[PDB]
Order: C-alpha cells, then structure tokens, then sequence
C-alpha cells in the first residue's frame, strides 16, 4: 500500500478483495462504477483493469465520472482502476474524483486532456485516501504556446485530503499539478505526499501549493522552465531528499519578488506559504537565497533514500510498464 498520507485515516486498498473487471472503453468504465453505485451493495470493492484506449469517442461523458450515481453529496469508495501492461491509456480524457473514497489509480496514461475539467486527474469534492501510484501524466510543451490550451495533470481541490502520489511521470506540460484552486481557505484541500515522481520539462506548478501541509520526498525535477514548488497562503512544504536539475527561471517574480527556483512564494496570493528544507540536491537550479521557514514535519513513518540515489530509483522504476 501507500506511503505517507494516504496511508493514513484508515488507509488506502482501493479496490482489493472484491470485484475484477476489464474495460477497453471509457462507457464500460463509467456503466460499472453506475451499475455498482445503483446496486444493493454499492461499497463492494471493485477493481478495473484498463486494457485498451479511453477515449471521448468511446466514453459517454466528457470525463471519467467518479462519483456517486445520485450527485456529489453522497460518497463512492472502494475502487481501484488499473491499467494492463502498457495498455491502460486514456487518451484525450481524464478521470475526475468526487467525494471518492478510498481510491486507487495505478499503472495508466493518462494524456493531452482538453475536454472536460482539461485534467488528467482531479481530485475534489471531499476524496480522501486516494494513492496515484506508477501512472504516466503529459500533454505537450512548449507545445502550441498557449498554457491554458490544456489545463492540470493532478489537480486537487475542494477539501480533498490524504492523498499520496507517487511513482508517476509528470512530463511536456504546462500548469502541472495544483493543490487548492482559490484563495479560499474553507475548501483548501490537506495531507498531500509526493515522492518517487519524474517531474520533466514542465513549466510550472510542480505543484502549486494553497493551505495544505504537503511532504515531498524523492522526486526527481528536471528541465523545469519557470518555478517548480510554489508554497502559498500559509502552506507547509518539508520539501526532502529531491533531486533537482535545470529547474526555475532564475528570474525575479513580478508579482512576489522571489527567485524563480526550485520552491519559493510565485505569482499571486495574498500571503506566503512555508517550506522545510533537508537534503536536497540542486544542479543548475538558484538555490543560494534559500531557507527552511517552517520545521513542519508530516505525522507518519516513512523510508526515505538520499537524493541520488532518488534519482536512480525514480529513473528505473516511475511510470508505466513497472508494476503490471
């Protein structure tokens, strides 16, 4: 199972220990998790092993709807979808969790989402304990210049908590992975970890931080071309063990001041967030102005490599292919 937050408030198994099924198209998807949530047992564990390409031809709704048939105010839990060797692409659509509940997405593609939220995978309304583990997230850039053409790789928002990812590649993308949508502290989501992830040749938001308390240990930045961790409006990062190279502009942010890098305060907001700094490695990448301003530190055990060796394993192991 997971490490970190999702690990936590129960756990995460998604949806071990119930029902298998295939799909290898996005309406056999969205038609079981209905199929099951107007059913007399709609907790039951199911597992959905992804063996063919999702895509908006194929799928009944612009998005992947993981949600409670009845609406958003009502929970769904206990899923996990999968995908099958190399096979399990969703391409041109994303997933979205709505007060999902004990929810795992592993081993997928998931690329070039335009159409719907824009988003490869978003998580809000509520989800908790969700693990995005050993997944391949991209669209393109510089791709056609335009950085709102596609929106989010994971997003999360709306009071989303204990969530782990883990393990991906988040690559050739613009506005990578926000946390918290508005400056509006009563839907900040909370407990984020973030380690073993390939985060290349992105822009920004890696992630863009509102609120939360998020750990990120053991991923690998590469080739980032304007701000990587952006800490906002009294967010706590322990930012630990990450290997950075070529990351950050170098540049004085016009709107904060700060040092276009690896973790700082960009863009906007009213006020900073936090971060903690421990072991990491920065090759190319402004580093000389920065320190620990928090010594927020998560609540759960964890094992945690060296930087390099970080590295290595995120090289060998991130992405697709690996644990199917």
């Amino acid at each position: 199972g997971p490490q970190g937050y999702a690990s936590m408030n129960g756990g995460t198994t998604g949806g071990a220990g119930g029902r298998v099924e295939y799909a290898s198209t996005g309406a056999q998807i969205q038609q079981l998790i209905d199929n099951r949530s107007r059913s007399n047992n709609p907790d039951e564990p199911l597992t959905i092993y992804v063996n063919g390409t999702i895509t908006q031809g194929n799928s009944p709704q612009s998005l992947i709807d993981v949600k409670n048939h009845r609406g958003k105010a009502h929970e769904i839990k206990n899923i996990s979808i999968i995908g099958v060797g190399t096979n399990g692409e969703f391409d041109g659509i994303g997933i979205r969790l709505s007060n999902a509940h004990n929810i795992i997405i592993q081993n997928v593609s998931i690329h070039h989402v335009r159409e719907g939220e824009g988003t490869a995978i978003e998580v809000t309304d509520d989800s908790k304990n969700v693990w995005i583990d050993h997944n391949e997230f991209y669209s393109e850039f510089p791709g056609n210049g335009d950085s709102d053409y596609y929106d989010g790789l994971v997003d999360m928002k709306r009071n989303a908590e204990y969530i782990t990812v883990s393990w991906n590649k988040f690559e050739n993308h613009w506005k990578t992975m926000l946390v918290g949508h508005t400056d509006n502290a009563s839907l900040a989501p909370d407990k984020i970890t973030y380690h073993h992830n390939y985060f290349n040749n992105l822009n920004s938001r890696v992630p863009l931080i509102r609120y939360a308390d998020v750990h990120m240990f053991n991923n690998y930045f590469k080739d980032i071309n304007d701000t990587a961790i952006n800490s906002r409006v009294g967010a706590r990062v322990f930012v630990e063990n990450n290997y950075f190279d070529n990351v950050g502009s170098g540049q004085a942010d016009p709107t904060t001041g700060f040092i276009k890098g690896p973790v700082g305060w960009f863009y906007g907001s009213p006020s900073t967030g936090y971060w903690n700094l421990r072991g990491n490695v920065f090759v190319n990448t402004p580093n000389s102005h920065l320190n620990s301003t928090t010594n927020f530190t998560p609540p759960y055990s964890y094992q945690v490599q060296s930087a390099t060796q970080a590295k290595s394993s995120v090289e060998q192991h991130s992405g697709v292919g690996v644990i199917n």
